[PDB]
């Protein structure tokens, strides 16, 4: 009965003005509206429903297909039972619900339920405030998380995952690789198959590990499981308390170890390695090789102090004392 | 009046092939064209307009929802206000955009205005050419740019962001992490609160710094903060110009300090403090401990040259001469 | 014929209860379907189909747009040309596929043909299982592959690509930034234009490159192109085999070499250069300085074993003790 509008079907209602109702109990009530199917709705203004059952009650709103719902200002639903309901809400997908405020779900049963959410792949979830999630069965639980890839879960309170299977559950936690994991409060990680377990942890390399609390883990297969500890090369090792390894296969295992070089391995408390191959076996040393593999050190300004080290020419001055005691004997 | 064409409601017109016209003035004349609603337009060929003031004019073009239109070639437009107007266009959402040729709008408000941009989250950007944006609120402006999480910005040219909040302003750098800052030129960060804001400076770990130009922070709430200081370890500081750090707690703050170890320090200039707790506070020395924390150096090789040291086999030398001196006296 | 059932044009078919169909050979013959448009066909349950030559034949189908195709069971599918034939599947843009069990293609030319694949941007592909993609010429490929950003590539098996032109090709490799390049096996990348393309090999940096098998290059242009050499600091060198080099524009060329502090230079087989300026050129040595330039050690705990550094205090008693036979002399 609307101004320039038509309603074909039985029991049909073209009330609003340009609406056009059209299915037995077509009803297109809103402004600017249009019902199509049996008990389809646009009550909206600037409203479109098309589907038996389908509702597009908000204003500025689009439904379309079985019992497709869209209820919210500025909503728009596609597929059979997908839901907009929120404030600025998109579904598309059968099943899917877009019902936070500012929410976007695309793919069969996605799911946006918080405010200002995103997610698209089938049984996506993103279901924190700010959260975002892209890929099938994704899930971005956390307070500002964000997911990408398949299986990806961030989980955390501002954790970020990407790669599928990838895992950010600690706070402030972001893990990068397929089946990555930053599990510890405010860990990072960034490889396949790495672990930053440890509060404070940081892991880059496929299948680096920082397990320590504080540890830090730096190339492919690179463990840095001691408290404090810090590992750098492929297949470094720093696991003493405390314990600093660099260069490629370096293990660092004592309390307070340093080893640098590759293959460098410190085992004594407190003690240094330096150089490639050198070992550091006794407590509190300093190593510039091993036996059999000895290293001068060059370039040494004479000392001065009682624990400064001696250079040659210092030794060389007593030496040539010695021989003129020799020619006064 | 075309062929299998069926026009229902007053003034409707089916000319094309295969149209079926339907609503007051609704025009199907495109060939297997189908619109519905008042002033509802499927001009197009392969063309479906769907609700009042509908418009589908492009070829392959579909247009659902009051106002909705598909212009472009190939343009999909869902959503009331929705426009699809590039060649290769889908928008879907209220007030969605795919303006770009190639582009694809999911959300309300959101907008795809670049070449080949995708914009998915409501009131997302993608404005620059070869942008992506996946997020609520996220921005992709610059030219090849990538932002994903809630609020992401990636406005550098060549910025990719990945995280709520992230935000990649310079030439060619790289965000990741809840609220990650890349703001130097070819700056690199990974980690939530992490910065690189230095140019050319990148940091690793949650809260890692890196600002000094040419910098490099690695480890939980790491300091590279002076010209060319490198700092791995949790808690590590480089602040000293072109300084160096190494260790859980390391502090270099001498210009050209060198601190290596678990809570090694080093203050003086161009020195080095070598192993865990080191202490190197004079100037261009090379500390292997601290006063009462003396070390022993191994593994020596007897000097040859003035400045190379001295191992004791050669101080035992010298005494042994000056025992037989002793008999000889 | 249906319940609560119109059929509107010639030799249109409403059989279903609930059903509406509207259009020359409309078939709206599924319960709760709504077939609108010259042979367009609603079969499925809860089906609706809109458009010239449209079919939803699945259960729960929508098809949106001339020729739009909703076969899967919970399929929905919008623009021309689309197809929506995989169980839980969806599709939105002219000509996009989600042919995958549980696949969402959003864009034009979008094709999502793997079992739980995400496919969202004009011509994106995600066809690997597992799979995601999302920008504009994105693909993820590989089985759980990952792609973001315009132009993104995962190709390998667990492969991770963030950014525009960004490539992830090795077996579990992971590439974040602009251009970035993981290509080796177990290969990680982060940073615009970094390349990680030995097999192990972990980059981190703007324009990093770790070309060594087993190699680790961290900050920006930072090089490690020897087998398993490890290089940290913008502009830092490890180029020998088994290298290391720790500072900003450090070089560690020789074969073993090791090189700590910014501006170190070891070209020595073997050698270590220690602090800021450092040079070693000499084989197998440590030194300390270069020539003009020395430094003394400190902190020198007294030498016991043959091969232990001697200090000044064990040098001043053989002094003290040749000025007494000074004396008795
Ligand atoms: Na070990
Ligand atoms: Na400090
Ligand atoms: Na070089």
């Amino acid at each position: 009965s609307g101004s320039n509008s038509t309603a074909n079907g039985a029991n049909s209602t073209a009330s609003g003005d340009n609406s056009t109702a059209s299915g037995t109990n077509a009803s297109a009530t809103g402004e600017n509206s249009t019902a199509t199917g049996t008990d389809s709705t646009a009550s909206g203004s600037n409203s479109t429903a098309n589907g038996t059952n389908s509702t597009a009650s908000g204003n500025n709103s689009t439904a379309s297909g079985t019992n497709a719902s869209a209820t919210g200002e500025n909503s728009t639903a596609t597929g059979t039972d997908s839901a907009a309901s929120g404030t600025n809400s998109t579904a598309n997908g059968t099943n899917s619900t877009a019902s936070g405020d500012n929410s976007t779900a695309s793919g069969t049963n996605a799911s946006a339920t918080g405010e200002n959410s995103t997610a698209t792949g089938t049984a996506s979830t993103a279901s924190g405030s700010n959260s975002t999630a892209n890929g099938a069965n994704s899930t971005a639980s956390g307070a500002g998380a964000t997911a990408t890839g398949e299986n990806a879960a961030a989980t955390g309170a501002g954790a970020t995952a990407t790669g599928n299977n990838a895992s950010a559950s600690g706070t402030s936690s972001t893990a990068g690789g397929a089946n990555a994991i930053a599990s510890g409060e405010n860990s990072t990680t960034n490889g396949a198959n790495s672990t930053a377990s440890g509060n404070g942890s940081s892991a880059f390399g496929e299948s680096a590990a920082a397990a320590g609390d504080g540890s830090t883990a730096l190339g492919a297969n690179a463990v840095a499981s001691g408290v404090g500890s810090v590992a750098t090369g492929a297949g470094s090792v720093a696991s003493g308390a405390n314990s600093s390894a660099y260069g490629t296969g370096s293990n660092a295992t004592g309390a307070g170890s340093v080893a640098i070089g590759q293959g460098a391995t410190a085992s004594g408390s407190n003690s240094v390695a330096l150089g490639t191959g050198s070992v550091a076996s006794e407590d509190n040393t300093v190593s510039v090789g091993s036996a059999g593999s000895e290293r001068r050190i060059t370039n040494v300004a004479a000392g001065v102090n009682a624990t400064d080290a001696v250079n040659v020419g210092q030794m060389k001055q007593i030496e040539d004392k010695i021989e003129e005691i020799l020619s006064k004997i």
